[PDB]
DNA sequence: GGTCAGGTCAGGTCA
């Protein structure tokens, strides 16, 4: 009942330096070439594929359409998403058996079972130890993408940073015993970096852990008055105003790192005894206090702020910059707006000078991110009307509010969706399955609410531009599904795909009749069950025209009937976004190319 | 057969 197999490196093995006597002894001739490529004779410019087939020879394959079949998974393992998997059933179906030289001997009936095990084992003991030799996996935690850096680099980063976390005295040799808690990780972010700590797993103690981090957020929500919903508190600020809103957006860096620790010490000490006891009060105050890391084989003391990776750095800062809260936004005018995420905040009030004010006290109070300020002040020198924050863009002049999309150009999209389940393994017999799993609405669910659907503030054409936006990314999907499905499935019956497609698109329309007209409003003039449906299917129909070739039948399919009639009882809708790809979409890449 | 709360999972969002 296990039909799957992971892509990701922990996976491998260590290379014996024969193989046994199971497995037949050409492999060994590729082992031999291991030790050879391990020879430090590498330059700055390898590729992988190119060094691979220097490694095994070809005979072990014998015609070159075997060996093509065969590096394009290992170009899938090269190119590959978090999580992802491929089917057993690739590594032997379709072979050429015939052209496999060492195969002949053993008769062919009992044969493709003893093939898949011995690519396997190439794949096991060579080809990911090879990957792990010259490169990191980190995972950019936009979606599931991963991005490959030459180890000599990323440890050369991760050297200068250290260097830099010593010099300034972040970082401090201990050189007194102490249990380190964990080990320090540099992940570069962009121009910036995060300097996180991976646990040590200490089993028991992280229902202690969870206990602790409960307590607090029930402090959290008792003394200090919740921010408030996000959507409405704007909501409220939108029917106030009628003139010109004017907002800030600032992002905090390092919020964990500007954390004081005698204030933070003195909050836990003046948390009354029945929410948290002083013994437990003592246990986090040390901890928090003798924070102890482990690099190359040696402990460091941390001094500066909250340590990220600690279990309780993301609920203790959420307490302290509550407590900043209250501290600096007690008094503030019930004509604004506020809202605060955790570092990020996002002030909104009808006359600019207040604003401007916000922004002063902010910079007084923290160091901030200059770059990640956004604003409609004029006497600013980039300003906009659209501000992002926590994944929405609001509009202050339309009052309009569009999901925010991070799709950087040339970001590869299949690495947004994780369609492979480890611990729920689907046959490679049952595509079917697969692609209607793979449709569950609740993964796009976080774009099916009341803030893009409302009709409070929002109008009819960005509710319409909002549904149109998700259904595009659901047709995104859609696409590397079907991908998944040639390269692995091997599908040839594409003649039950077009069932599903309709079976969703009726059932997203209906949901989204539901919440809309849950939600009606002000600006809310008529929308047609049917409507929501043609706009699904005209986000699909722009989606499907990249990969024209193999999908004519399926767009020629829907062509016919379907009805798309953009008529909305609007008068004002352009219906031009609708018919194309929005611009933000048509620049991210597709295909899979093996780039090093 | 009709709810419920409780428990688990799932693919997603935010930081
Ligand atoms: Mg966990
Ligand atoms: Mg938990």
């Amino acid at each position: 009942m296990v039909h799957y197999y992971r892509l990701s490196l922990k996976s491998r093995q260590k290379a014996p330096k024969i193989v046994n006597s199971k497995y037949n002894s050409i492999l060994n001739i590729a082992l031999k070439n291991f030790r050879l490529c391990k020879k430090h004779k590498t330059k700055k410019p390898v590729q992988i594929l190119a060094l691979l087939q220097e490694i095994i020879p070809k005979s072990y394959f014998g015609t070159t359409t075997n060996l093509k079949r065969f590096y394009k998974v290992v170009e899938k393992i090269l190119t590959q998403s978090s999580f992802e998997c491929i089917h057993l059933s690739v590594l032997h179906k379709c072979y050429d058996y015939d052209a496999i030289p060492w195969l002949q001997n053993v008769e062919p009936n009992l044969r493709p079972k003893l093939l898949l095990k011995h690519n396997l084992f190439l794949l096991d003991n060579i080809v990911k130890p090879i990957i792990a030799f010259y490169y990191k996996p980190i995972k950019t935690l936009n979606g599931h993408e991963i991005k490959f850096i030459r180890k000599e680099e990323y440890i050369s980063f991760e050297s200068k940073v250290f260097h830099k976390l010593k010099k300034m005295k972040y970082l401090v040799e201990v050189q007194d015993e102490v249990k380190p808690r964990g080990v320090l990780n540099i992940i570069p972010k962009q121009d910036n970096f995060r300097a996180i700590v991976s646990i040590f797993p200490d089993s028991a103690r992280k229902p202690f852990f969870k206990l602790l981090t409960s307590k607090i957020y029930k402090v959290l929500e008792e003394k200090y008055k919740t921010s408030g919903s996000l959507y409405t508190c704007w909501s409220e600020f939108t029917q106030k105003t009628q003139g010109q809103i004017y907002g800030i957006k600032v992002d905090i860096r390092d919020a964990a790192g500007n954390v004081k620790i005698p204030v933070l010490c003195k909050l836990i000490q003046s948390i009354p005894t029945h929410l948290l006891d002083s013994e437990k009060k003592n246990f986090i105050v040390d901890h928090i206090s003798n924070q102890f890391v482990a690099f190359r084989r040696k402990i460091y003391k941390w001094n500066h702020g909250l340590l990220q990776g600690d279990p309780l750095s993301g609920c203790l800062c959420e307490l302290y910059m509550a407590f900043m809260d209250r501290l600096y936004f007690s008094n503030l005018d019930k004509d604004a707006f506020i809202h605060r995420t955790v570092d990020d905040y996002f002030f909104c009030s009808p006359h600019p000078h207040k604003v401007y004010d916000f922004e002063l006290l902010i910079k007084g109070v923290y160091q901030v991110n200059p770059t990640k300020t956004r604003t409609n002040l004029p006497t600013h020198r980039h300003p906009q009307d659209e501000i992002p924050y926590c994944g929405k863009i609001f509009n202050l002049t339309t009052r309009q509010v569009r999901t925010l999309y991070k799709l950087p150009p040339n970001y590869e999209i299949r690495h947004k969706f994780k369609l492979w389940n480890f611990n729920n393994q689907i046959s490679d017999d049952n595509p079917a399955r697969f692609l209607q799993k793979a449709m569950d609405f609740p993964f796009i669910c976080n774009s099916f609410t009341k803030f893009e659907f409302n009709t409070v503030f929002n109008d009819q054409r960005t509710v319409f531009a909002n549904f149109y936006d998700a259904m595009i990314c659901v047709a995104y999907k859609f696409d590397a599904a079907m991908m998944a499905l040639r390269t692995s499935f091997l599908v040839n019956d594409f003649g039950f795909i077009w069932l599903v497609l309709s079976s969703t698109v009726r059932a997203y329309a209906s949901r989204a009749f539901k919440k809309i007209v849950t939600y009606k409003g002000g600006k809310y003039r008529k929308v047609t069950f049917q409507c929501l449906k043609s706009i699904a299917w005209r986000a699909f129909l722009a989606v499907l025209k990249r990969r024209t070739e193999i999908y004519k039948g399926l767009i020629d399919r829907i062509k016919s009937r379907e009805k798309l009639t953009m008529k909305f009882h609007d008068g004002e809708v352009d219906a031009s976004y609708f018919c194309k790809l929005p611009e933000k979409f048509r620049f991210v890449k597709i295909n899979r190319k093996a780039s090093i």
